[PDB]
């Protein structure tokens, strides 16, 4: 059962789903199609939860027979009640400047084995765990990686013995959340999970479910989209609000962002799926958008699909780039904090840039002003010049990261004004 602990030594920063992932967590007996596991294992480590050595051998045989990349397959032996790894597995946070930790909570379901799982996850990953005494579920949580978290109202109503202020304080203490945006769920369904209607695609992008004009939740969802469209994101610009039209409860927001690939559940008709996949492609240049059909025995549902049955795993040796970009009409100095959770040697730290969209991107070394603090000034440009840039860093543990994560295909853009 859940065990409360003191929060992590600060400062704390919750890691977003679109940050670097070292693996993805799935569970057996499966709630996902084998084709999805095969596609995930092609590029990423797939950790499968099984209850015993016998179940591990059964899964190995299924993976082997289906041509799954076994070199990217590992296992955790732990009892579980369900395959909703999104909802009961631990949440990732950076803390004490150079560490990655796991945050446990009271799973809001009568599933004691699922509730106990984060202890096994932290042990497997070789990371510390912290017990946040809140009734929570991963399906109802998303962070932008800049201290904001969006959750439906059950984050308050399922913690009714605490004031909203005490609930907010726990999110701040254990996950570094400074903006706990608890909203009235606009879907009118029993589940009240953010992932059934909303998803941050980047710190400045949010996807909000859209339904036909006649649907009873049409105005609630339009109001939610307008609410995000009118607010300033972590980067100081208004959110880019994208909409995925569900003509018949297709769970298009219930996708998985895993490194440079996005796994979107598709239920049909093909024309409606194609429109939703093209919204992701428009919103996320450089990402591989993959439509995934459901398993006939455990199909995708409006309230429960691909995101619900997966959970990304952060990199405990994460080469992290902290940066607030210079954007739009605009001193033209960028600053970035670059820290290695592996305590690896960081070199080089570069700014890749392009002027007026001409030619290839050019690299310039950033200056290290103080430990882990890098700067670069844009100089010798002309008024009305347009700039594209991104940050690039590598370390001697073989890690290579860009900011934004996808790098060159979606650079930061500003105009010399
Ligand atoms: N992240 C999610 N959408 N989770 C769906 C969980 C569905 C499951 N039947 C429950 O209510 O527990
Ligand atoms: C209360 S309805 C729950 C639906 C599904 N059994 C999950 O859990
Ligand atoms: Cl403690
Ligand atoms: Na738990």
């Amino acid at each position: 059962a859940f065990q409360e602990t003191n929060p992590p030594a600060g400062p704390v920063r919750a890691i977003a789903e679109y940050e670097r992932s070292a693996a993805v967590l799935v569970r057996y007996p499966f709630g996902i199609p084998m084709e999805l596991i095969k596609e995930l294992a092609k590029n990423d480590k797939v950790i499968t939860i099984v209850a015993s050595e016998s179940q591990k051998n059964t899964v190995i045989t299924q993976y082997t027979q289906s041509g799954v990349n076994l070199s990217n397959c590992d296992f955790i032996i732990a009892k579980t009640d369900s395959y909703w790894t999104r909802d009961y597995t631990g949440w990732f946070a950076m803390y004490d400047t150079n560490k990655v930790g796991l945050v446990d909570f009271i799973y809001n379901r009568p599933r004691p084995n699922d509730d106990e799982f984060p202890k096994y996850e932290a042990q497997y990953l070789g990371i510390e765990m912290f017990g946040m005494k809140l009734k929570q579920t991963g399906g109802n949580y998303m962070t932008d990686g800049y201290g904001s978290a969006v959750q439906s109202h059950i984050a308050y109503t399922e913690n009714s013995s605490l004031s909203q202020a005490q609930v907010n304080q726990k999110m701040k203490d254990y996950l570094g959340i400074t903006h706990h945006d608890v909203v009235q769920d606009p879907n009118g369904e029993y589940i009240n999970h953010v992932d059934c209607w909303g998803k941050y695609l980047a710190p400045n992008k949010i996807l909000i479910r859209k339904v036909p004009d006649n649907h009873p939740q049409h105005q609630a969802l339009e109001d939610m989209a307008a609410y995000f469209a009118a607010q300033t994101c972590a980067w100081g610009t208004k959110y880019e609000v994208y909409r995925a039209l569900a003509t018949n409860e297709q769970p298009y927001t219930n996708s998985l962002i895993l490194n440079n690939r996005v796994f979107v559940p598709v239920n049909g008709p093909a024309s409606v799926d194609n429109d939703a996949l093209n919204v992701y492609k428009t919103a996320m240049p450089g990402y591989e958008i993959i439509g995934v059909k459901g398993a006939s025995g455990t199909p995708w549902l409006g309230t429960d699909a691909l995101h619900a049955r997966t959970h990304e795993v952060a990199d405990k040796g994460y080469l992290y780039i902290k940066h607030y970009p210079i954007l739009g009409e605009q001193d033209y100095k960028i600053e970035a904090d670059v820290v290695s959770c592996a305590n690896a040697t960081i070199s080089p730290v570069q700014c890749y840039y392009r002027i007026n969209g001409s030619g290839s991107f050019k690299a310039a070394d950033m200056t290290m002003e103080s430990t882990g603090h890098y700067t670069y000034s844009f100089t010798g440009l002309n008024k009305n010049d347009k700039v594209e840039y991104y940050i690039s860093a590598a370390d001697n543990s073989g890690r290579k990261e860009t900011y934004p994560f996808i790098g060159e295909p979606d650079p930061f853009k500003f105009t010399c004004m």
